């Protein structure tokens, strides 16, 4: 069917604008459209899963803010928003281009910010700030289990910790421990190339070597105009596996009941394959925490719980000091 | 290059848009004059005028000067020494296109009347 | 960093040794040496020699220079069973100048590794090429691992049938072969998505075989519900991996993603701590690729490769490389009495084979002559060149293409029933 | 010349027998019996029925009406193994009228072929349908020749290697039949200008066969150079005589004049006046075919022909005519205890089959629970071929399933030439 | 090397009107649809058609050719329209009178011809003094050995021409005499030169004897070309052409 069908049936209001796929205009949708009032198809919610999260460098969105898809982009004036708008969208959600032709005329404000209104076969949606949250970090294909919860240690058997780092910033992981007075004494650091114990070319580290420097108790790892644009087009499968590969080269063997922690990070802006892959290897799901929104697997105890990036893995590691001993 | 299906070549004039900024006059270079460049798919290079820097930012969210009235800012001219240096230099890049700006900002808020704006092509 | 015509000038004057320069270049400090000729090879010049020696052109002829991987021109020997091509610019400089106009128009043109090797000035050829070509291919990597640990000997009366795992299994090589050595087979779980290679597996063997679904949906209960294994073989797809390829995302990276599955289904079938039974296992991968991605792949798997050519047990060029800790793998291949060697062996009646040692899968359109007309090979006796039984792709309708499509991506028999014999001594038989 | 209402009336009255009317028009003067009911034919209307009894549908189902074989809209049958298809205007005049629209609604309708018998009007199935079917179309012809006249016994002692001379040879049926039974073969030539029927000739029987041009290049030297012959056989192409060909020419015309090649060299390779050694010849060709030629063949040839279907001892339906002069050839046939009679019989690993015999050669096969088709290796399984018999020279699907189409039955040649092992040598 | 009549390359034969290549297709064509026909005699065109009916000048040239070429006649059309492709090498007192068997009898044209030769004729029987019975459908071997022997045999024509002749070919074979004789037989046969080619390669075939070319414009004023096949002595060298053909065989027959 047409676009134009199904403003046809809303402005009759003989049907519910959750039929057909609000960006293309195709039947049998999938999902439901977080932002406004209609059905997702499948082909168009999985662009909606990438390019959803992508602000360039002038700090803008870079897509559509409804059909993904962006030729010709009008703007919102209004700052703290950076949403754009299409430009067929605005002729046929709305009625006709007579928004268009009045949208250069003066500044204009997006449909984000002036209070609720329907403009024509295009609704707001009252509430958005939850489902979107929903909509991303679930509904999807897999189901795993819950993780182990360790018992907790009384404050009379508690050993410093030991960190194994593989993240971006060298020495991010350091300070953070730091400034929760959590007693550090050993810590090794490591890069993806192409009491630190810096070690660079990750290439360079052996079975041995873990055997010796280790036990560890804390694994982490995850990490130029468009640093934005050109991720998909570049990949990340390099820095996902040497991270698996020393995951699986420290942690307990069988018999032991020592605690044990592990944490991944990736930025939501990423292909729908390599999520599923993800997800398979590690054998759990994700968590998005908004601060430059970001994935978060792992195992470090409340992980989902409400908030109350510096400022989010202290959050993230704030659980860890009834296990490990402090200053 | 940039033969992807888009408009806005090389050569062209366009205004632009930076948060914490205002609108401010490019010229569109190819990545080989730029210091660093790989010419990203689906955008475009452009260099500011009073600046010299290179930025790339794609090609869907430009907009010519075509419109001069509409996408001007008296106080920001007046308020800053900066955009009016950068106004100069566009009006005289536009004149030899084919506080003494004041007969060629009238030329220009005219609409370039009789030559138009098609001299501004390369 | 000098140039190669002083290197000449200097070994030709008796002043200095072939041994101190590379041949591809004429520069200094060489880390090898070129198996082919007498000389030295830099660091640079080893890793375009190793991954682009192999590669051949769809003419049936070598695609770059034999001395230096890197011609602008080629000259192509004219002798069949020598498929090698020179370079331009490698004659004048070290057999003498002025040489290729006079070669070009010499018909037949013989190459310098087909005549009885004379001192051409600075090309010496090599007195026993055939044994260093090997050790540069098998030995001087980067790295260097333990050997695998032996397992202690079973008595005939303790032996049980063998439980497999086979990933990415095709049309089912590796079943066809146990039986073949008379192992008593328990188990045999397959991996396989194509739709006509389960067809196959499935007439042919009347459904001994227990079929799966994608690797991508085999969780680790699937693994103790079916278990447990004696045996995990594997091969990945090399789509992105080889260099035949212009668009190759390599590892990490589209196809070629699929490596670590099977490393990630081998890490859950391996014995757990404390238990001694024998576990065996192996993978496979072909010889055309990247320096970086092969060097990875053994540190991910923890061994070094070993290279197999077809071409000492068969009828035609085919070269691998294969990980794993079977018993034995690196002992001298020696053909068997029953192996047909020759392409004439491999022929249906009144046909005659022009060559004698076919390439891989009038360059494709003559190889066999019949009656007085050039022909090409049929599917049956591509069959018997790679060494499955005949008649064994006769199964649900495929033609020519899909036939020869499933053979060209299979595995070669008297290789695999070569790795695998050394197994009887653990296993019951008959 | 009445109608079909007025008899119809006037046999329900008991006044008439059926025997004395045309069931297709109601005319009067019969010249013979309808074989599957009770009445009888006028002349006109069994030179339609011989000529389109047998034709069938590419959908597996009878092409024309069964009773008349002249309709407007067909009633097909339901019960599988019964591709039988009704009249319209049959129904209303013979058993009752009002039973057209009746039985259409009918789920699942049954022909009067398929349930016990029983007098529905006038429409009376007769009980001996498969014994005077046969005799329908072997006897009832239009002229009468001689006999044939049997040679004398050869003892054991005096035989020799049999020669034979093969026009049309095909895939070579004939050498793989005679080698089967045992018989010693000293000569086989073959003409033949298919390429790849030659190569399946070549391969298979490891070039044994003596290949020649086309039919149309051999003379009269050639005949005494390659001579003498023993046994003279081969079969014309249909794809000029058969009905199915809306732009059939028929003979004399088209690719149909090669039968005249047949009939000039047999009498090159004819024994002279004077001379008594055994020779023997067969000709053949397809059934559903203009009745005007069938006439003349026979004339030509000087005999009538033996109708034998390979359903008998196959698991397919084939009709074909035989001409020839075989010891006993009309002798009524028996399967043997090695022929695989059922299409399950044919089939590969983990397959099942709907139905049980295959008309003329998605539905026959359900594979995995999904619906299939048959394999190469099955059809050669059919029609009595060794298995692998066509892998050859590359082709595939469509060229191997057009060899087979258009081939003989190994079954019934073997019956057909079983009576020679007793003038030439065996073993 | 090149066509004319066509224009294709490759050309390896000539047109037969005059000097300028023929194609493989030419030459097909050129002696198939020789013979009033709206067709082209050198570019063999039949899309455009010219009248011209005047004295000893009849070639018209087709409007399409025009272009095409403006932009040995009587010595070499004879011999490539009876050029044998197949070489058949076979040239073959007080005696009993004649009798004939006969088809396609008409007005029994045969009969007068025989009569006016001043020999008597025994014994016609047709099959279309006149003893006609039937078709050629009701004629058996009893009834040729009850009517037999026979002298000679005639049949021939002036929806095709293979229903006649295997007809004629089958009576042929049956009144042929018996191996190892010495009676004298003749036969012969007749048909249009207006025919396909495979038609005459068959006909010329089965009688093992390839035909000569008898034209009417020599010995009359219309287009009657005909084949002629048979063994009767003076092919080598319209009821004139069958008289000049009966007059020699009063040398084999009856003279007392
Ligand atoms: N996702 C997947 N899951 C299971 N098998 C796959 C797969 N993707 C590709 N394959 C199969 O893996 C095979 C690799 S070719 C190797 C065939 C096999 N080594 C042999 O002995 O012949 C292909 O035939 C393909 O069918
Ligand atoms: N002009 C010709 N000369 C010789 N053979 C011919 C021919 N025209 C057709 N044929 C062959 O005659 C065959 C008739 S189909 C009959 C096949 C054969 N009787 C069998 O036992 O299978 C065809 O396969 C065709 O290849
Ligand atoms: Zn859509
Ligand atoms: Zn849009
Ligand atoms: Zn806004
Ligand atoms: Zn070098
Ligand atoms: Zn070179
Ligand atoms: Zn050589
Ligand atoms: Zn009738
Ligand atoms: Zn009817
Ligand atoms: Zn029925
Ligand atoms: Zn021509
Ligand atoms: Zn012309
Ligand atoms: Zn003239």
């Amino acid at each position: 069917q047409s676009r134009e069908q199904m403003a046809s049936d809303v402005a009759n209001n003989k049907s519910s604008l959750e039929d057909g796929c609000l960006s293309c205009g195709r039947k049998n949708p999938v999902s439901f459209h977080p932002l406004f009032e209609g059905g997702l198809c499948q082909t168009c919610r999985d662009r909606f899963l990438e390019l959803f999260y992508m602000y360039d460098d002038d700090g803008y969105q870079s897509y559509c803010t409804v059909c993904c898809e962006g030729r010709e982009l009008l703007l919102c004036s209004n700052t703290s928003c950076c949403r754009c708008f299409c430009v067929e969208c605005l002729e046929v959600l709305v009625g006709t281009g007579t928004a268009a032709e009045a949208k250069l005329q003066e500044p204009w404000s997006c449909y984000m910010c002036l209070p609720q209104r329907c403009h024509g076969v295009l609704r707001r949606r009252k509430d958005w700030n939850v489902r979107l949250q929903a909509f991303f970090t679930s509904d999807t294909g897999l189901e795993y289990e819950a993780p182990k919860l360790y018992p907790a240690i009384p404050a009379a058997r508690r050993r410093p910790i030991r960190v194994l780092s593989l993240f971006d910033g060298i020495a991010t992981g350091y300070l953070v421990l730091k400034e929760l007075g959590i007693k550090v004494g050993k810590y090794v650091a490591s890069e993806v190339c192409e009491n630190i114990k810096y070690v660079n070319d990750v290439r360079n580290i052996t079975k041995k070597n873990i055997e010796e420097w280790g036990p560890f108790d804390l694994v982490i790892g995850g990490s130029n105009v468009n640093p934005a644009r050109k991720g998909l087009y570049e990949g990340t499968g390099r820095l996902f596996f040497e991270f698996y590969h020393l995951l699986n080269y420290s942690r307990p063997k069988e018999g032991d009941d020592r605690p044990f922690f592990w944490m991944f990070e990736n930025v939501v802006a990423m292909k729908v394959g390599d999520k599923r892959d993800i997800s398979r290897f590690l054998e759990c799901n994700p968590v998005m925490i908004d601060a430059r929104a970001r994935y978060f697997w792992g195992n470090l105890p409340g992980m989902n719980r409400p908030v109350i990036s510096v400022p989010v893995i202290r959050h993230l590691f704030a659980p860890l000091k009834d296990y490990f001993a402090c200053e």
